[PDB]
């Protein structure tokens, strides 16, 4: 059984590019740099993986846009980057894909014939199948929104794996909590699901979640989620996206969130971001790298002193300041991250002291979106 | 000490132009800074990297700058950082005040940012070119030359004269510009509508690439002045100096073959795209070439990369004449030559599989000529 099919170059190229999102250049298992191409009666399946995530992108014969004509079945491996570059370089709207002697594929497109050396696919590792379960269905724009609101807060230190993921908890059949922290700052988003589902408690690598947002384009309105202990699957009509879960107990984060406050300030999000980025230009010349907010009698100001380099003294305009005076220093990158995560015009930040973590929420909104930032003692 | 106020965006635009001549790493460390001279007339921004120098003048009388100068002087600031800070400031105007210890307080709205600078006495002077009458060329004429030739120059530092472009004015109106790296060559000849004094110079191709980015299209002309070791392109407000390469540029006229045995006229974009397919596979080889096979009126391209793949393409042709031929060459040289053409078709002319071939744009008045040396296979 040797492969032979033809297809529309662009729809093919798109599917390859989606699949490539799970394929690294250098992998510790050499063969995982290849894309795997299974060709059956029903259609073509593109498989890619890197040991953390795997993508199965299927193009069905019956898809009108594919212009997919299948003559012979079979399987093959090609080095993904190269193959993808070559297809992309072909001149015509459709192309011929014909396997021949010794794992070679001839690509005919117009008057241009290009033969690439592939590999037998038996050596490619089969993907472990999540057991037939009841799916959880979420609107994808909701997931992408959770991801943008939380994944940046997760650690990037691989020596503490559990905090490199996002913690997802469904309780009471409809209460969804998502939290991420790197021990310095924290992000938490809570929803109520419109429909009830069976409870779960998982930790999903943040890198996997960033790929989820890239793999599932907005054309796909919902996705089905299946849970195992080791892994989890997101599936649309044509795409299956598996990722590993992080084993271990996620820390109890609820205790971390304060309830009573001495000072609050309500800021324009954009203006504050621009103030913190200015602050950061000078504070990043230092290792300490902190901005100092001074709040005296309704006036709020930012100060950075980077010896040898310069000094920032800026008054920041505010919608509202309540409570008592406060002087507090923090890493401005965390504040910026927090701000970039908001979709609201305004932000309410609430404080306790110069040494206790402070909270930030979007102002004037139903959203249960809560963040924390630990200040720096000085 | 310095004190002026100015529109931030015009200041920023002027600093980003000057930056073109400032590198972050330098043998002479002080050259990573921009020098700001402030006089009654205006502000002069100076940068230089040892090869090129830019002086950019903003006049107080410039209506767009909103420049008000109340105290004079001069200072150095580390260019990249300073430019980033100015760029980040919130208000449309900027107050620039020098204080104690070569510090500059930048005030923009409610934001005040102080930067440590350096005394400017240590910055090296730009060498004035000797008094002379200018040569005036349309900026778009020069840009066009630069895109047509600077890429053919070498990047190997071992024959430094080949890393520049050779410019020769002869008979007071006959301009030849040529570049080569010994493997491929580019030549553009022109006649100036007005006479000028003869010259013969070699201008580093990196300096030419910066020329094209310093003088935006709103500068229609520039005045050019010559010394033996440097050259000045000057517009109303910008002086751009570059060093010249000294030495004898090779006799390039002796390299252009006269009579041919085979010619072929191609659509330019079509050919480029076949060559780019040919280069995906050939770049996997060491000395990756493409073989052009011409038998009857049929032209075809071939590449074989033993453990990777192969290309077999029939290239559509507009016209084929003369003897059959099989010739091999670096596809990148062909691609570079095609990218440099501004015409729909190209005419390529061969002698044999081992002698260089020429490319000219087809059906045009332009005296624009390229050579590529094939490889024996």
């Amino acid at each position: 059984h040797m492969i032979h099919f033809s297809i529309n170059k662009n729809l093919f190229l798109q599917a390859l590019n989606t699949t490539k999102r799970a394929i690294s250049s250098k992998n510790a298992i050499p063969i995982l740099s290849t894309v795997k191409i299974d060709v059956t009666n029903e259609g073509i399946t593109l498989i890619g993986s890197n040991g953390q995530i795997s993508i199965e992108n299927f193009i069905s014969q019956k898809n009108e846009d594919a212009g997919l004509l299948i003559t012979s079945l079979g399987s093959i491996l090609l080095e993904a980057s190269f193959f993808i570059n070559v297809v992309s370089s072909l001149p015509d709207v459709t192309l011929d894909f014909k396997e021949i002697e010794q794992n070679q594929i001839v690509l005919t497109s117009g008057k241009s014939e290009i033969t690439l050396k592939g590999k037998d696919s038996e050596q490619y590792p089969r993907i472990q199948e999540i057991s037939a379960s009841t799916p959880l269905i979420l609107e994808t724009k909701l997931l992408k929104k959770i991801i943008n609101e939380t994944a940046f807060a997760a650690s990037t230190q691989e020596s503490r794996p559990i905090l490199t993921g996002v913690h997802f908890v469904l309780s009471q059949h409809k209460e969804l909590k998502t939290v991420a922290t790197d021990s310095h700052r924290l992000s938490q988003k809570k929803l109520t699901l419109e429909k009830n589902s069976d409870d779960f408690d998982v930790v999903i690598p943040s890198r996997s979640l960033r790929e989820f947002s890239a793999v599932f384009t907005d054309d796909i309105e919902t996705v089905e989620i299946f849970f195992a202990n080791n892994q989890i699957l997101f599936r649309s009509e044509n795409i299956s996206f598996y990722t590993r879960l992080l084993e271990g107990n996620y820390p109890d984060t609820d205790r971390l969130i304060p309830t009573d406050f001495n000072t609050t300030i309500t800021f324009n999000v954009v203006n504050l971001r621009q103030s913190m980025e200015r602050a950061r230009l000078l504070s990043s010349a230092t290792q300490n790298g902190t901005v100092k907010l001074e709040i005296k009698d309704g006036v709020v100001s930012a100060h950075v002193h980077s010896p040898e380099v310069g000094k920032v003294n800026e008054e920041i305009d505010t919608d509202q300041v309540t409570g008592e005076d406060l002087t507090i220093s923090f890493n401005p990158t965390y504040l910026i991250d927090s701000l970039k995560a908001l979709n609201s015009e305004k932000v309410t930040i609430s404080f306790i002291s110069a040494v206790r973590p402070f909270t930030l929420v979007p102002a004037d909104t139903d959203e249960d979106f809560m963040q924390l930032i630990t200040p720096v003692r000085t």
